[PDB]
């Protein structure tokens, strides 16, 4: 069936993009590292992220959900920052959940750093970069945009900031994201 709202999306009041559109299509998948959903779907997504047209933006936001959460999403934010997110992302997930190289609880700025410094990162470096205001700017855009959207959890698709997929698994996510991406598409033509 299509994409239905409030049974395989909902619309975000007020939604803004994470980002001005431009005459893009904004796609967030809200993740954090810790969870093995994302983990999980990581590689669907990034499939599906490759396969897109040019008019789609495909934006990753971490999840500052309080918690174990927060030092991942600035961890994220770092390695963005320093150019190392998009290399060293399955891996990232890999040492969480497969590996066990990474903590959850109680993970700090020198075990990322250890992480990160396998990825040419300075150590000092990557805690400057953690520490450092252009981080702590972007984690709290990404807490501001997840408080905005208002996620149950992750992962979670958001189009244009405005709709937000409520799917039964990776597949139907995808496939309902699709939906309301050609929707925009279709919207933008009148």
């Amino acid at each position: 069936h299509l994409p239905v709202v409030g049974e395989d999306y909902v619309e975000i009041p007020d939604g803004r993009p994470f980002a001005p559109l431009a005459g893009k299509i904004e796609v967030v998948e809200i993740f954090g590292y810790t969870c093995p959903h994302c983990a999980h779907f990581d590689s669907k997504l990034q499939a599906w992220g490759a396969r897109q047209a040019k008019d789609v933006r495909f934006t990753l936001v971490p999840a500052v959900f309080g918690g174990v959460w927060d030092p991942f999403a600035r961890a994220y934010l770092a390695a963005d920052v320093l150019g190392v997110a998009k290399r060293s992302h399955t891996a990232m997930f890999e040492a969480i959940h497969e590996k066990g190289s990474v903590p959850i609880q109680n993970v700090g700025p020198d075990e990322l750093a250890v992480f990160y410094a396998g990825y040419g990162v300075q150590p000092d470096r990557f805690v400057a970069t953690f520490n450092g205001p252009e981080v702590e700017k972007r984690f709290q855009a990404a807490r501001a945009y997840a408080l905005k959207v208002r996620p149950v959890g992750t992962p979670t698709i958001v189009v244009n900031g405005r709709y937000m997929v409520t799917g039964h698994d990776f597949e139907d996510t995808l496939r309902i994201t699709d939906y309301l991406v050609s929707r925009e598409r279709a919207a933008s033509h009148g």
